[PDB]
């Protein structure tokens, strides 16, 4: 029971306002539309897109944005702030954090690929946010293919649709840490992954020590064919060695998901007409209606 | 006036003889293979292929391989010495340095892609080798296509196997000075190359110092998609702005040439099956047969 345009009586201008901070954002820094996609997709995998991942931790506990995986990779947060500062000085308590999350997702993946899609609305916001809950739900890039299969099929998440959505990484970067394995004592039998191209394993080395740390601010774009194209590249770019993290590469490791690639690589507007539908089906995980949870004021802080 | 099996009758030997010069050398170091492909390219482009590269500067002149695209990036000298030393204790007198460095060339084309061809052989060693030869006749990697596709009009090869014999660059490495207009200071609007992935790009500058020169020692392969398997990986690349040298680049900044590419990379019997002809057509730019020239004893030196 989410619908595209429930805000069409109560805010009608509220996806146009999120539009316009997002298109503000972007213009300053375009990082912010690959940090936007994350946020969404990180929402959406712990207790559902609720908004839960926005909220700060407190002295009571650590929240999710805490835990190892957001931080200090997650950003928008800004972004987010910012649109919802419009929409409730235009529609006060009536947009919730978990729709302009979605909305703003939408919106760079317009910005950053010219993907245009609808998105359906009514999600409300959550009151918990925890980051041992974030360690739990969030794969890692360690993951081998039966592994990243197994969380989104936890999520209710087709392994075509996992292929489909790690299209994802066709823009945005990846900090040192996150990719490290590969290029630092990989095995007992070599120190780089053999199924990373060794003359970028070099190159990988000399821009990323050894003792990086998840803290070590040293970037890497995921899509080294289109870097801040949100486009099939990033399929290309692991069918030839140049997949970035560990999770990237094992797409090609496994038959059925070795040939979803193949497609995706093949054509474009297939890929990107599978994009838009999975991102919404993403959208969609254990939300909240009616009125079952809260529409959170400040996004930062349970109201 | 050249022929298969030349020394069918004067040294029966010599063909494997240089082989297993250039195996031996292979195991040890990879390098060699690339390394002897282009040496046979700069033999052929300065005077034919009469061995002139392979002459040391002397207190008379500066020869060609102590010109500045010969110098220090020229290597598979010592292997050339060790086939031929082989070569003079089994026949002596009787085969060219010419002939051995377009047989190593062919053994590295071997080791490093599978690629087996015949060398038509009876050429004869020159006795002049000048530096501003090979500043004259040696293409720079600053080249755009009409440049490019008249050096080698110049060498009666036609634009197309100029597109086949680049294919040389799937394997082997470059210095940083040779692409180092391409990642600093590339214009007024840029500092990047935009044809150069933006990536990439940061990779290099962050491998390459500025301050970089010609004596720089810091390399890069030619080939991130298979830096050591000599395979038509290098016209994908180029076609994903991953071309590292301008030169590269400027394949795809032609339509005639562009497709060149598109085919190459599209079919890899085709390429091969090319390339071997193609390189055996280098390697016949007004060669000496005959009496003509001389059968030199050592190679870094006339006689
Ligand atoms: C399939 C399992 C996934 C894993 C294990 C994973 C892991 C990661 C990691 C480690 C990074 C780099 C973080 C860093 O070190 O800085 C990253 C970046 C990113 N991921 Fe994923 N990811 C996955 C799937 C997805 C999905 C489904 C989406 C969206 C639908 C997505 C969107 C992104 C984006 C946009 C970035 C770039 C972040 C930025 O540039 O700020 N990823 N991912
Ligand atoms: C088309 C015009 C060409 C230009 C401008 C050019 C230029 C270059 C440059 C600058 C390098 C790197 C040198 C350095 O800085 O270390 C290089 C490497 C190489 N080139 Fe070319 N090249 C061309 C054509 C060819 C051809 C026709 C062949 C073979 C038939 C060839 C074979 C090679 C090989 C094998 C290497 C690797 C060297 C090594 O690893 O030792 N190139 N080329
Ligand atoms: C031919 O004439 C050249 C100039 O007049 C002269 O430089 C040549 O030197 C060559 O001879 C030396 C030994 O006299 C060889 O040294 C060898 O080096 C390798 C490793 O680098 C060893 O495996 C080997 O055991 C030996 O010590 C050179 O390789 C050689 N150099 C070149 C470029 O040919 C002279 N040639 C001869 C055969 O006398
Ligand atoms: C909010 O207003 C929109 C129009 O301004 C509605 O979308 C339109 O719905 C028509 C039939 O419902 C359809 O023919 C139009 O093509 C569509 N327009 C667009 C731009 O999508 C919208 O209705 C929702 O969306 C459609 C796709 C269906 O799912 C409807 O059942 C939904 O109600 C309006 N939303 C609501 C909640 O009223
Ligand atoms: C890969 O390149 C080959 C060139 O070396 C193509 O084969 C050649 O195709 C010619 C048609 O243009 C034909 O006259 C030649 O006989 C043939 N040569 C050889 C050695 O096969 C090959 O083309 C495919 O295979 C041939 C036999 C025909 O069936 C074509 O219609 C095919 O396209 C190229 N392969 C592909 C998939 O393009
Ligand atoms: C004319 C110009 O912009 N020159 C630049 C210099 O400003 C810059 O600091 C350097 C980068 O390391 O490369 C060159
Ligand atoms: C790509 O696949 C789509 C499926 O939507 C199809 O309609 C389109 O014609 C395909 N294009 C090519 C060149 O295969
Ligand atoms: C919103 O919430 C956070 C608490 O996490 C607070 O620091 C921030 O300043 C708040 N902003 C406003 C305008 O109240
Ligand atoms: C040498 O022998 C081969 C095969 O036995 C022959 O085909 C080739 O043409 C011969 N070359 C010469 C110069 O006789
Ligand atoms: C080669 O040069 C020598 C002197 O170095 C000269 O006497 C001879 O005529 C020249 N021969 C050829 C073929 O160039
Ligand atoms: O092994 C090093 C060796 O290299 C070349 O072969 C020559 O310049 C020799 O004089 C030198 O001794
Ligand atoms: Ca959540
Ligand atoms: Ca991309
Ligand atoms: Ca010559
Ligand atoms: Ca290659």
């Amino acid at each position: 029971d989410l619908q595209i345009g429930f805000y069409n009586q109560s805010c009608p201008s509220a996806e146009s306002l999120v539009q316009q901070g997002v298109a503000a954002a972007f213009a300053n820094n375009s990082g912010i539309a690959p940090g936007l996609i994350r946020m969404h997709f990180h929402d959406c995998f712990v207790r559902g897109c609720d908004g839960s991942v926005l909220l700060d931790s407190t002295d009571t506990n650590t929240a999710e944005k805490d835990a190892a995986p957001n931080n200090p990779s997650l950003r928008g947060f800004e972004v987010i702030a910012a649109a919802k500062s419009a929409v409730e000085a235009a529609c006060p308590k009536t947009v919730s954090c978990a729709d302009i999350l979605a909305f703003a997702a939408r919106d760079s993946a317009a910005l950053a690929g010219n993907i245009t899609y609808q998105v359906p609305s009514g999600r409300r916001d959550g009151n918990v946010s925890l980051a041992s809950e974030a360690l739990t739900n969030i794969p890692a890039p360690t993951f081998n293919a039966t592994q990243l299969i197994n969380s989104f099929a936890g999520k209710n998440l087709t392994a075509d649709e996992m292929v489909t959505l790690s299209g994802a990484h066709s823009i945005g970067v990846s900090h040192c840490f996150s990719f490290l394995n590969r290029i630092y004592n990989f095995s007992n039998t070599s120190q780089v992954d053999p199924t990373l191209s060794s003359s970028y394993a070099d190159l990988l080395r000399t821009k990323c020590p050894s003792n990086s740390t998840r803290f070590t601010p040293i970037t890497v774009s995921l899509d080294i064919i289109t870097p801040t194209v949100l486009d099939n590249r990033y399929y290309t770019g692991v069918q030839l060695t140049l997949g970035l993290l560990t999770s990237d590469q094992a797409l090609v490791t496994e038959a059925n998901l070795s040939a979803a690639v193949k497609n995706n690589a093949d054509n474009l507007t297939a890929w990107v007409a599978e994009f838009a539908q999975a991102i919404v089906k993403m959208g969609q995980i254990e939300v909240l209606t009616g009125t079952q949870g809260e529409i959170r004021t400040n996004c930062s802080v349970v109201n």
